[PDB]
């Protein structure tokens, strides 16, 4: 089974490997076939989950709800993660891209997420992303709402710097239980940035996303000799296949982030949570490192 | 008219927009015209009034002081910023450009500034430029001396990165009041670069300047197809100009900035101080920034 | 009397000063005054006249064309210069600025400046901006057709690199006239990217656009101490105002630049002549340069 | 079916998409299967085909071969381009990845190909990448002696900047064919950068790789809200999918590229193809390129 | 003589110049020659001395410590600063250069230190470089122990980022005495990154390593009519030499740092030491900073 | 002996290997050890030697010059390069740092170097830096004096962009001989930029200066680790010293660059010349660069 992981200082408790739904919509799956995959993931101890607002076209909170629906008895083992913050041309009223982080909107997105996903409570809403026009005092008004009301037990972020995480900390009388970023080899920069050290420092673990560099690793065609390097460690290591490599890659780093997986495939899944027992060295995470750069 | 606005904890009360003085050289007043002009503008509700040592190569404070001899009602009317720390080759002694920010210079050059502008007392000085040989115990020794003789009310900074804020303010007793910088939609970095993110959380609202673009705007035939996007937005909120488009597009902002107008002539003041009344929605100010990017 | 100067091999004669009329709109002038304008700025040598089909809002040209109707004798004894390639948004069929670079609208675009101007004939057409979707081929059927129709008499780019310059000229059996780019101490990068090489190489020579910085030198707070070390060498030569030194600067540059002159105000157009007179030195031209940088 | 394009003076006739089989390993075809996919391609008009003597760790060269020695009719219908200048660690020998340009590499990688693809020419070999230590004359030599012998038709180059292009066209007494580049909305720097420019300045017509974002645009959840006005722009046009939409904005470069399909679903590969009849406004191609960027 | 600064709260006194020892195998020493070299820049006031376990290919610990042996006496006077944390290709189990800052190889790293430098206790010990992988709380275990044994009496880092700096302090029951940091005309970013702001925020010198380019003043020929501009305000304030008068800029700098010498030449030590009386104004310190960058 | 290599078409004669003479005041040698030292590279096989009029501050050519005027029939023996186009403080006249590029400096320049050199004719003069304020045909006039009465053989550059090269070279009647540039493990961006594409297209050959990174390889604690993966591929070659490496590395670049050597010590312009024989391959080529990126 998947290790269970705290990840903030009195956050909730998660499975360390995260299922994504992003992508939910392009897997072609039943509601009867998406029950069947959340059984076969949660068997594994795979019990948290990702989604957002935007995600599927605004679809796929709905589409995971249908499942909810069959499978009633699935909601309290699992724990849902869900955003806010950004609107998308997917609806008609907005002309272009942009952010909301208005209190409003946050109280109706989340009221809507409870909607769609058909359950009475969320575990975490994260802000999607830092927006220029956000207002601390605002945000934390909507936080509060939600919190004192039971809707929603713990709240988050993700893709903030260090300065839009403590401004928005600097509102909130609970401790923001997570800083959802962007690491793998293919995109090293938080590892130096500051975001990283910052998350160590304070004890909150980031969820981690597009962990295969966002499709780069096996599609882009200049990566294919990095592929490489990755298959050759992954027969020192033992490893099935290099996808064991880069998650045991992200995992041996101090701040001790969460991957979130993103295969609507089960058995990649299962490759996955191989990588809790590879134990890579210095020299090979360093390996990896310079192979990448 | 303008909006009253307390700036900083236990910080001044200001007016909403700022009007400032380093062009006023340019403008060709005699002393009784600028008294005009200033009792035009404080009518309007616009009594913050911003100045430097430098500006004029040394002469916009001492033209000011000319219109504040002739009428001394004013004074009590107006509250006074005013800069040090920039030294140029307008003055002999200066063969090159650099700061100067020992506490004796500090002093001197806002005893001179009193001396200039006809009064006995500024109502805030600001550091105008970050120094890298600024010894942090010498501006508080100066700040600490000209704050317990009455002679300053309040302290602040200009175009201060958050480290050089925080180092600045561990030595002071008081809260620095603001931090002056350039915003606008042609100049955008400080809206992520955690600038703006340190004075929201903070509290401390920043003085605005460029925020025309330092001439750009209207001046550079680039951004010429940029102001007619302006030129859109104008006519569905049914704005006389765009200026007042740009102001309401600063205003917006959640750290709350007081926008420094730079015309000489009273109509444009005028113009920009119904920027107040103007509803961005969160689209059109997205699209502000898109088309300016 | 300004110089008379050919800009490029078998290409016309311009005045070495260049007058600009894209603000021509913010000018507020009746056709009557832009009569004498042009009148006044003809009789101090200032021939050559830039528009373009965009300036102020597509209205420019027209407006310029009222005063050529008033006076017709003017024509003769001008050499107008336009462009055309960008679509602003100043038109409602345009949602979005972009570029259109096909024969059609060249030909349709060129063929409209000639009513709007109230003339038969243009000295000069330039394409605007570089498009990604530029094809040469069809640029250079235009060209050909308002060449061979006696319509255009010489063709010129604004804006573009060594590689896009090379690759029209490649389909053009004569001389591009000129390649229109920013040239001033606030932005030199063009001295030494190789833009100014090829051209100095070829002996043709750029018109300058925002030769004052797009209005950065005087209205950029943040140039201020700048302006300063312009009038110190202004008052080393004498020089009236530091627009003549910044002038002198630009004529300096081997490439030997054509400098637009905008403002609508004549004898800021007879400052700016003066600048024929003044002798830089090399250190006085590098001091300047170091200054701005 | 696709249009038969001449991809370059005395060059070859290739289909105006080009499968791209780098991926073929991971596919995991029978030989058999793979024979039915290259005719189900063949039926489309797809008959330009691109591989390298590195992909899939030196593998799928072999495994493409296997499907041509079982239904040898099938070679005379392809054309076939190949790469070499690459050295992975896939290979014992090489301790490091790196590049190998000498004469003898070249003519041995080729070589290698042949005895690989079990045919005894190439349509064309192309330089991998552009290698610090290529000596061009090497190359030359390498490139005479593939020519003289029949075993190469045509040669050409990938991810060349424009000196690096011209340096190995000075040695050689034919034209190269092509320089194979990575061209998509997500990547846009050589629209600019001189190499789209020098392309169609030559008549060449490039190869383009990564036409989807190497993966990003389905895979990267940054991308995600991007994929979306794709879509917007595909119901505009009725277009089936948005990868229609992307290929349409390829071919709308005036470059005239011919992509490289990398999908093994042959379904996938159809849907591609229907992107030439796609008519694709100037402001749709713009709103495509500002909504990636 | 040089005079002594407290780098730190809390912290140890050390000379203003410190003597750097990277350079030492090139010197081509005799122990007893080392000796002299040594005691020579002791009677100048030079008692900080700047060492790492991978100097010289992991050798300059060990030549500094048979110095060490021949003459005891010299320990006392001493304040001996070195570092651990980078893993160079001159070990051969390291198949790449990388990074170590595991609790264990701390400890190891440290303990090695002093067999090799022939004594029983450090003055400080540095974290080498920041380290992608550097869990703090193991480096904190790390100090904890060696601080509780007595083997080393206070701690520091190199070459951090301000974030890095706050991370590892945050897990410390001590101040972290400094951070050593590049700093020369040449090479000016840390003015003003933040790095110099914190520390003179937190009142923390910085030990400056690179203070003459790394070589690049003397030895490259593009900094050769820069050079020459020192040498005008060099005349300009009647110093001997114009690594004096860079010697100058730097310890102008209001985080007050602590220059570190290089040079195995005693003739060049003493020239350094010279930059303390210097009167640099600000005009020439300005005027310094914009021969170096061009601005 | 160091092998001899014709620079360009219609080009000299040098030797594969430059003794530059940038630093000759550093050396503090009398003219009767210059004399030897010159004596001693042209036993080597180093004939070719690398000049400008500002270096030392307007001193070093004419040092060279009393040499040449001790033993007049080493002028024959040698290749003089010098260099004009910079203007330093180091002249009363010039209050900051500049370019001068004009037709008139040019041969008053190459003049005073036939003076200072004791000569009557220079193998090749370079304009040194390109100047935003060249004329090229300002600088083809005084080529064209300089060449029409035997005072200067040939013509080159250094630093120039490929498209500053094109420019001069356009009003040239003969073939520009070379563009010295900066190349080493420390400093590639010319691999790729397109400056030694150019030069190999032309099959003009470049003389590479700052070979060993401007001081940094020995001098910069920052490459120390560097600096000992070099000498992992020096075992491996069996090779005396990491110089040798380096310069090899460089000799392997197929612009077939000519290294300008530094050193005033024999010694080591001897461990220089033996990289001509070392058998780098791609790999350790390869390994080298990455060592020194950090790829």
């Amino acid at each position: 089974m998947v290790q269970r992981v705290t990840i903030a200082p009195q956050g909730p408790e998660f499975s360390r490997f995260v299922m994504g739904y992003w992508r939910l919509m392009d897997w072609n799956m039943s509601a009867r076939q998406l029950v069947s995959f959340i059984e076969e993931h949660l068997d594994l101890g795979v019990t948290t989950v990702d989604h957002a607002d935007i995600y599927g076209g605004y679809q796929c909170e709905a589409a995971f709800g249908e499942a909810l629906t069959l499978a009633p008895h699935l909601r309290e083992k699992l724990q849902i993660v869900t955003k806010c913050g950004i609107a998308t041309t997917a609806r008609a009223e907005n002309k272009l891209g942009h952010y909301i982080t208005d209190r409003r909107h946050i109280i109706l997105s989340a009221e809507q997420s409870l909607k769609n996903l058909a359950t009475d409570y969320l575990d975490m809403l994260l802000i999607h992303r830092p927006d220029p026009l956000m207002d601390a005092d605002d945000v934390a008004e909507a936080f509060q709402h939600l919190h004192q009301s039971g809707k929603v037990r713990h709240f988050g972020v993700s893709n903030f710097t260090p300065a839009q995480f403590t401004l928005l900390q600097s509102r909130l009388p609970f401790t923001l239980a997570t800083n959802q970023v962007e690491i793998s080899p293919v995109h090293q920069p938080l590892l130096l940035d500051g975001t990283l050290d910052q998350l160590q420092q304070l004890r909150i673990r980031p969820m981690a996303w597009s962990c295969l560099g966002g499709g780069r690793l096996f599609n882009d065609e200049a990566y294919q000799p990095l592929r490489q390097e990755l298959s050759v460690i992954a027969q020192e290591l033992n490893a099935s296949s290099i996808e064991q490599v880069v998650y045991a890659w992200i995992l041996r780093l101090p701040s001790q982030p969460l991957p979130i997986i993103g295969s609507g495939k089960i058995e990649r899944v299962r490759a996955a949570l191989e990588a809790e027992t590879l134990s890579l060295t210095r020299q090979q995470w360093f390996r990896i490192r310079k192979a990448a750069l």
